[PDB]
């Protein structure tokens, strides 16, 4: 797949005529290119997107929900297509492809149900013939940053609600995975979005990259990705003072209480760790199990992790790491905690694999046992099918060692303890506690974090309001002569 | 007087001891010293907020809410001693320095009011047997940062919701206005304040801004003050993606259409520019007037900004700029707009004084006719008693002028038109609209602006929930064996 | 068309099989049949809807507002259906058919897209380890009962939020239209609403109207009709202490002030009297102007009074009274007001029509001028082409009059002042009041009155959220022994 | 203590001249005397409350809160005289005595709080230069009926918001404890509470009751008491639709699960059965205990319940019935339940004391072993020291036993399984479930219930709003021509 750029109505090359080469995570082969936008290109979306603005603001709400569902029922009836770049650009399995699709649907319809509903609020003035109007306005342009690991479902979460809420968009997504964000878009012009109202852009990090988080003109961006990235975007954005929603790096800790239901502690825990190959900003990536039954766990754990195959999306339970750099990253991570003398279990290294998979980043399952709490495969975000595990003897050193931690975006508790439960929800500094279940997050939850997980958040009410301004219209309707306190009126 | 540190529970020295000194605004000499806290100081200060967060969590909204009243209760019964500390440090008229008390003790019942009404959420989850909670808690740890125009009312307006909100606070005032916010610490730790809650810190920029904005236990910081600096914290603040609450500048365009209500409209102008010597987030910073009433009006404010006493406290209409890095930075100002043609109507230097006042930091009301649009008098922030007037002659373009702007606080409208003031409240792209009133704004008001004016709000159920994160708990109580679409039953 | 009942998942007849005629407003001829439910039927309907109602409220709003979905695709498909029934039964004008289908499609959509977001809340309990959770779950079984004036839109505006919200329901239309109520039954049960959760009843308010508000098992009963229904209504349901939503009359106050654009004033006057014969919830009832234009007014909307065609559907402005008692009521309070010395300007009795319309319900438009405050034309519901104008002069007179009114629904203003629109805002005590505009209402409004216009509201987040209970959970998990003031702990 | 009516700013007699007898429960003997109000009496307070609206209403809710504050500051500095005043007229342990205080004080300040915070909203219109206003004003006048059984509590809970909310008041308390109603009055009325704003009237049921519900000018209807009662005034409030908060009858069931913690659930139990001797609307009113604990349960229960100490308020655990009716009723009661066959385990008359005492009506803490589900005992209010006692062995069975109820207020619930926490609060269709703790109800609670408990609620942001009406602005700003589609342009 070639894909192209999407510039104030028109699709078009890079002025340029530069691109960059797609990879196949599953085979190791080039299989696509994409366009390599210039700082010029840029602008020209950016510009677009501004002169959108009014009339797109002006539509509406509903109107613009119209479009909107419009663009999910097409991307509903055509699904199998999106399934397939899923499948080819990141070597998902066929029920992650078809799962992720599911809630791009999902995310799609939720947004645009919002219409007509973010109300503003009306508040008492300071005499009876004032009153305080609060309305709640799009922020202008938004700049949506999509990252490779949910490469459809992050561009429906970052589209659907910044374009109901009345924001034009330029879309960037991964270099990783350009083709499934440019089907959406396409389903979206489809669905009669109309000119320099949805822009999309793609091109190097390098060359683009700060260039527009810093320009001039953008009011939001809204990004998710790696810890760094979010850094220097924070950094740049204070030359516009755009919003910001960040959602950046974790390290959910999997929290396993000795009177937890093994069996939905451990199905759940394949889940969580081996999901995506663990490239999910929720993925298990510290295992605390009660000393109690930390042993059969830990036995089981491995004897399950040991039964999924790898290979190909038709009929893996995992496939493959996205590209040559987290394959180098994820073994270099393993011979680190190597040596330091961690004990691996199971796993630890590329697998040796026949026909054109034998060039794939695969990696094998790795659990990885006595892991130290201050250790870097408890301190650092990983992002692939590695795990340590450590024991637990009480509930105070349980939230302790969870909150001693950087990040703080998804946490997993396995008990029958309802006042571990309840104290848990506070005491577990998480934007997300994932309790005796799986995730991943759904539509009306909001997708947050504390600490290194960035700024603001997605989803619920609340996610979609980051997307509008609260502004302030204070009236005085008495029809008399005012009079202020420090102004003498015999001035008059 | 002389200033001290409040670190964990104590009034203490700098670790070092060294001072910095504060200079009368209204006849130029050493009137006080403050503590020059060190970077061990502040990380003392942090420490001690650390410590103290779970208790100050545990004892709930109401039992915070009962220290916070007991603040305003004595800080209301003594409030001629701040008062007075207002009137010495910034030189404010007697009435402005009352106002600026007065809005002290509102603000705090107001945010105190909120104890047990910031509510979370209950969502459905995926199944009848799911929930989805949504606790509101604390940040942590909040950093706060004062200006020195309103520095008895600033202090008020960030303490008193972060502490309902269940933070710890540490607390560094503008070095020229350190008394105010001492008095006001020293006030709620009186009302009894646990030991670490709040910490009092003072210091120069140049040796602990950066240190106490990027430190690593910083959760949320909430800063008023200039936009080269909110820019600093945004990039310094990356290091700790501490929530930000930043409220930097304002160029709020005064409109008067030509229906106005003359009268008001000069009062509220009046008001509007020279309350505070102009050292106002929401001063009128360019006047468009409607080309019918253009002479008349311009006129009549030269005439009624003649009338304008400045001098001492106790009877003047308007008092000294703040220092006199303030006072150079204004006479260059109007030598820049001088010397670009611009027309002087009244105004523009230093009045002449008498006694000690001629050492003060006075300028006079300064007002230049037939204004650029693009000048810097225009598209810059000054702070200070000047402002330059233009024609206007229809509704789009009064919105055009209006918002083309790099800020985009505070803004004024005066008309009779009801179309107007509805579309207005739309197309002006900014946080407050006054609409035949003046400001200041109110608590119940959310205080916030679009584009370079900063991040978030103050204010309103809003901008007091700006002190809570959202967190998510996902709990399954179908007590049945899990199903995950992804992992295989036939394993189990 | 002859319509039946359903009754848990089948289409049946009355247990005896007895019916009840329906006339055409149009031609007064007989046209149709329906069942004559018994109170054994409505006995099964409530057993049935008991029976549905917890694996209903288990599917989750998700999947209940995907069958309203399908309901409401359904129903935009097959349009025309119902837009000749409306047509048929109540002898609209083909216009004012497809608009009252337009707001079915609206509404439905409207109302399908709060599928999980009326959420609940979380607040703070009297500990640390204490906290309140607070459900929205529905009420459980609700009648619907709805009028005959818009037959089509009433049942979508009743059955829409009560289904998405997870309650049962047994819909009673009026015996005056029974068609297009069937026929969006119909709809749903083939969006595949299951056996049991919807069920349909029709006969005479004299059979079976109290014995099916007063049922034991009623949790919820949504009614609009007229003011003494209402009141039984409220009487029989104190057996069973249903939740009440009662939309009942309205005595509209169209007020125009002497600066009123008079074009938009007078065509807003020819929709509020005339829309649909004047048998509307919000039609003008009372008509109020400015001294200075009263002549000139009244003298334009007579002629324009005098233009409008009454007839057959396919090409009248104005249709017929619903049926005889209408017309004979109509005819009633014209002589009434005839026999108070009332100076008829305009009409005042049945058109000359040829044809079958000669035997149809068709009342000319009336108008009367100079009315007394006092008159059964002023103080009493109408709801028939019929109006009387007077004069009024002062801004706190209109006030005054306006509620000097038994009723408190909609009411209209035109001026062209803003600080009467503003003071109106709250001195106007009409749970409606357009302002420069006309009617009808918006899904996203609160359609609501004071004074006897009933009980509760439709429409807006606080409509939908009419038909859900709010129940507290109070949780303690301290986990520590209890201690109770009043309880001795030497006692243990 | 002769208690006399507030009429319209003035302290006043019956108009008839005639009173009621006050009798104390302690000894049974006269103690006071208040007036018997007359219907003429009732319209002087209605209409001084009509007369006083507007202005309560334009002086705002934060000048409103100032006042309702400074109630609340006189009441706790004179708290001791209440406190007496309920122990004389009820004859409350002290302790309870002291705790209603302590409501009475909690809840005004709660309330009070509320100022400024009730927000209206802001909804798009259906064009772009169209907005729907969405205000929240009083609703005009409330009557207030207080019960007996909290005589300070309930009268601070109905006036507190109704008055925050700016409406008018009429109080009538309960005629057997007149007193701290009236000293509660007084205490408003010294705070500044202006002339007609809160007015206060006692008088014979008979003789007024119907009268000051049914009455013509009111608008809102709030009150506590007995389920027939509740039933009656829904029927007269027909006549001028007033807004009904009726809190009525409950029957609370008591379930202790088999793994529930035995001494904590025995405490609450001692509490919710004896506190203000079962006179309370959320008294456990059925107890359910599983089977494998039933036993031992029971013995200790019993064993408590005879260790509590009967009569004066002084030294009592338990106090006595509020009247000879009561008494009469609850023996009637006890010899009805014999006479089916329940066995009394204890209790079951009134003892035989000595001094004053013995001609008080107290009654013995009374428990009734293998009740049926079907019997008076479990389905009918008890309001008295009573309870039967009943096994389960599951989860479905005791959920189909609690609903098994024509009340739904308060429920409680004893267990350590998370999983029938979560699964109760929504399968126990009760207003108000307490897990694992006592009541009573909190202020930030909405105390409501299902089915027979009555309409709407209070407390909570939710309770406070059922005193505010919302109503609907729609405004066109477009300028421009109207175009409605049924309105032919070409009669323009």
């Amino acid at each position: 797949m070639d894909t192209k750029l999407y510039i104030d109505g028109q699709w078009v090359n890079s002025s340029s005529g530069k691109t960059v080469d797609k990879y196949s995570p599953v085979t190791g082969q080039v299989i696509g290119r994409m366009e390599a936008a210039t700082r010029d290109d840029v602008d020209r979306a950016i510009d677009a997107a501004e002169d959108a603005f009014w009339a797109w603001n002006d539509l509406g709400s509903v109107e613009r929900s119209k479009i909107i569902y419009r663009a999910k029922e097409l991307i509903e009836k055509n699904r199998a297509e999106l399934e397939n770049i899923i499948m080819e650009e990141n070597g998902k399995p066929v029920k992650e492809a078809k799962e992720e699709v599911d809630g791009v649907i999902d995310q799609i319809q939720y947004y645009a149900e919002w219409a007509r509903k973010l109300n503003g609020e009306v508040v008492e003035g300071t005499s009876s013939h004032r009153k305080i109007f609060q309305y709640k306005v799009p922020y202008g342009i938004v700049v949506a940053l999509t990252p490779w690991n949910f490469p459809a479902g992050m561009v429906a979460r970052k589209l659907a609600p910044a374009l109901l809420t009345g924001n034009t968009v330029v879309l960037k997504p991964s270099s990783d995975t350009p083709g499934s964000a440019e089907w959406i878009v396409r389903k979206f012009v489809e669905a009669g979005v109309p000119k320099g109202v949805l822009n999309f852009i793609t091109g190097r990090g390098s060359e683009i990259g700060d260039y527009i988080v810093e320009h001039k003109k953008v009011n939001l961006i809204t990004m998710t990705g790696s810890t760094a990235t979010g850094q220097r975007i924070m950094q740049k954005a204070s030359a516009n003072m755009a919003k910001l929603i960040l959602e950046l790096g974790g390290k959910a800790p999997f929290m396993v209480w000795k009177d937890a239901d093994m069996d939905n502690a451990l199905k759940t825990l394949l889940w969580a760790k081996y999901w995506n190959a663990g490239q999910s900003c929720i993925a298990a990536e510290r295992l605390y199990v009660h000393e109690d039954i930390y042993d059969t766990f830990m036995s089981r754990f491995v004897e399950l992790s040991r039964k999924l195959a790898l290979g190909d999306p038709k009929n893996a339970d995992m496939g493959p790491l996205i590209n040559k750099g987290a394959l180098q990253a994820t073994s270099e991570i393993v011979e680190e905690a190597k040596e330091s003398g961690a004990k691996i279990l199971f796993g630890g290294s590329q697998p040796s694999l026949s026909g054109p998979y034998r060039n794939g980043y695969f990696f094998l399952p790795t659990i990885i046992g006595n892991a130290d709490q201050k250790s870097k495969i408890f301190q650092e975000e990983i992002f692939a099918p590695v795990i340590g595990a450590r024991k637990i003897s009480s509930v105070e050193e349980m939230y302790d060692l969870a909150n001693d931690n950087k990040y703080g975006l998804a946490s997993y508790l396995f008990t029958k303890d309802p006042n571990i439960i309840f104290e848990a929800s506070e005491r577990i500094r998480f934007g997300e506690l994932y309790v005796n279940m799986p995730g991943p997050e759904a539509s009306q939850g909001y997708h947050t974090g504390f600490r290194m997980t960035g700024q603001a958040g997605e989803g619920s009410k609340y996610g979609i309001s980051e997307y509008l301004k609260l502004k302030n219209i204070y009236v005085d309707y008495s029809g008399k002569p005012l009079h202020i306190n420090t102004v003498r009126d015999d001035l008059f």
